[PDB]
């Protein structure tokens, strides 16, 4: 009975990917995040290593949960005669990518760095255990405003790390890349570069640099804040509107413009104290 084991909090929002609540296990107090997901309302199956029908979402989790954690850790879940509830993680304070770069506006070069640095090494993380995350944008990385470590969250939409092509879809569509858009097809790891060239132009921009299919399409990147010219290239390089153009994470990393980040905790002392 998960209904004793934690104290249910507040909702702390909902949408295409469910229901997720704040909670607090009764065993020990740890903080923990509680989300449910329809039946209905999930088309994406896995199997689990002892044979049980369980939403990919979970098979997924379970191959990212551990030291590593660049990525918010599954603690257990629960099935339900409509649903699955699965218990996650919380780090306190925190605050969602979105409502950071909201309330203070395109972010400081040396701020971006950090965390888009951190979500690089969260999805290599995801890639080295055999999982794309299929949606990494704002809303879906989670802040530690004190030890400033970004997580990464929600992978519902995710799918087992494959070499062949994917034609199927269902993260945000102003985050997929024009090969998407264009053919309904798309390999994985490129993808995830496009996604994170959107990321990376978010965070020091203030917001998403395309909105239509057609501006997708059309890969021209304007600017509307000041950006070095370095950082200018590595969003204009991970934006190749060719999959085979764009940077290898191995590349990204060694880009000039990523050189001599901060660790997350001296992030924090700066940017966030
Ligand atoms: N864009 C917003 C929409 C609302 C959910 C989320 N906000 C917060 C806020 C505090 C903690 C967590 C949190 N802590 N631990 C988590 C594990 N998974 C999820 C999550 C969010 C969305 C989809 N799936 C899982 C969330 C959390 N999430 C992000």
């Amino acid at each position: 009975p998960l209904e004793s084991q934690y104290q249910v909090g507040p909702l702390l929002g909902s949408g295409g990917f469910g229901s997720v609540y704040s909670g607090i296990r009764v065993s020990d107090n740890l903080p923990v995040a509680i989300k449910h997901v329809e039946k209905d309302r999930i088309s994406d199956w896995g199997e689990l290593p002892n044979g049980t029908r369980v939403p990919m979402e979970v098979v997924l989790l379970k191959k990212v949960s551990s030291g590593f954690s660049g990525v918010i850790r599954l603690l257990d879940w629960f099935e339900r005669p409509d649903s699955f509830v699965l218990i996650l993680e919380r780090p306190e304070p925190v605050q969602d990518l979105f409502d950071f770069i909201t309330e203070r506006g395109a972010l400081q070069e040396e701020l971006a760095r950090s965390f888009f640095w951190q979500v690089l090494e969260a999805v290599r993380h995801c890639h080295n255990c055999g999982v794309l995350h299929r949606d990494i944008k704002d809303e879906n990385i989670l802040i530690d405003l004190n030890r400033g470590e970004l997580k990464l969250i929600d992978f519902g939409s995710g799918a087992l790390l494959k070499d062949t092509v994917y034609t199927d879809f269902d993260g945000t569509r102003v985050y997929s890349p024009p090969e998407w858009i264009r053919y309904h097809r798309y390999h994985g790891r490129s993808a995830a570069v496009w996604s994170l060239g959107i990321l990376l132009y978010d965070m020091v921009c203030g917001d998403i640099p395309f909105e239509h299919d057609e501006e997708i399409i059309r890969g021209q990147v304007f600017f509307r804040q000041r950006v070095s010219s370095e950082c200018q290239h590595l969003i204009r390089w991970c934006l190749a509107l060719r999959p085979s153009d764009r940077p290898t994470f191995e590349e990204i990393q060694n880009h000039p413009w990523m050189q001599d980040v901060l660790l997350p905790q001296e992030t924090a002392e700066i940017h966030l104290h």
